[PDB]
Order: C-alpha cells, then sequence, then structure tokens
C-alpha cells in the first residue's frame, strides 16, 4: 500500500513524491489528475500522467469531450487509471492564472468524497498559479476520505509540513 507519508489529519496524508512514480510503484484504485476543462493534458500533473500513459489518458479524454462536452470547473469525471491506476478522477480546480474564482477550490476538493481512498496532488497549485498552503487548507477541510497527498517540489513539501496548522 501507501508508504513514507506524513499523517497531518484523520484522513490526510502527505509526501514528496512523484505522482507519477508513487502511482506506478502503488498502482491505487485512483488517482486523480489535475485537470482542465477540455481534459487537454499538456503541463503540469496531467502532462507527466498523460505522458506515463503514452497518450492513452488524452485519447481517451479526447474521446469523452466529444461526446460529452468539456467538464465544469470544480468538476470531475472518472476514466481509466490506464497503467498507473485503476481510475483516474480528473478534477478541475480554478485556474488563477485565468481569472477563475478561487472559491471553486471547495467544490473541486468535494468530488474526492465520492472515493473511499485517492493518490492525489494538491488541487489549483503549480502552474494553476493558486497557493498551495490555500490548498492544503481546503483539503484537510473539505476532503473526509482517505487522501494522500503528492507533493513534487522538496522545498514546497517543507514549507506545507512545517507551515501545516
Ligand atoms: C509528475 C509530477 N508529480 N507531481 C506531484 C507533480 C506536481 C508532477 C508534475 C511534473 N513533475 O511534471
Amino acid at each position: 500500500s501507501f508508504s513514507g507519508y506524513l499523517k497531518l489529519t484523520d484522513n490526510v496524508y502527505i509526501k514528496n513524491a512523484d505522482i507519477v512514480e508513487e502511482a506506478k510503484k502503488v498502482k491505487p484504485t485512483v488517482v486523480v489528475n489535475a485537470a482542465n476543462v477540455y481534459l487537454k493534458h499538456g503541463g503540469g500533473v496531467a502532462g507527466a500522467l498523460n505522458k506515463a500513459t503514452n497518450n492513452a489518458m488524452q485519447v481517451e479524454s479526447d474521446d469523452y469531450i466529444a461526446t460529452n462536452g468539456p467538464l465544469k470547473v470544480g468538476g470531475s469525471c472518472v476514466l481509466s487509471g490506464h497503467n498507473l491506476a485503476k481510475h483516474c478522477l480528473h478534477v478541475v480546480g480554478p485556474n488563477v492564472n485565468k481569472g477563475e474564482d478561487i472559491q471553486l477550490l471547495k467544490s473541486a476538493y468535494e468530488n474526492f468524497n465520492q472515493h473511499e481512498v485517492l493518490l492525489a496532488p494538491l488541487l489549483s497549485a503549480g502552474i494553476f498559479g493558486a497557493d498551495p498552503i490555500h490548498s492544503l487548507r481546503v483539503c484537510v477541510d473539505t476532503v473526509r476520505t482517505n487522501v494522500y497527498l503528492a507533493v513534487f517540489d522538496k522545498n514546497l513539501y517543507d514549507k506545507l509540513v512545517s507551515s501545516f496548522l
């Protein structure tokens, strides 16, 4: 199962890890992707997860968008986890670099509550432009299911742990 995690709360755990390497090692039931409404997995966690699937995630995602249209900011969809997990929960957090409402980050984390355990990144952090300390706070105050957070950047991981209330 999950190893080397620091316990933050009853249900939130955190580790300085590459989420792709973590997924390949654990092969969890659910890996969360930091998706955009179009499921265009270009950069950040999405680009890295998609690249690990040899673009199979993008092919599947384009078929999903052709049938269903775009997701909502704060919304999600469950697709295949390919070689990384049983399922991938594509969750759209607000992108602050696109003027999206930061209040939608709580709605985005509510999607995690439909899954008993998840491997996930911090929503809206990184190239999405939100403060990762705020994202972790919304995560622990919103998610009630077991979430194992993978934070790629060591310096950010240390800052998140040392500032966690
Ligand atoms: C992979 C990966 N794992 N995690 C947690 C992040 C933020 C990434 C994105 C990247 N390094 O391209």
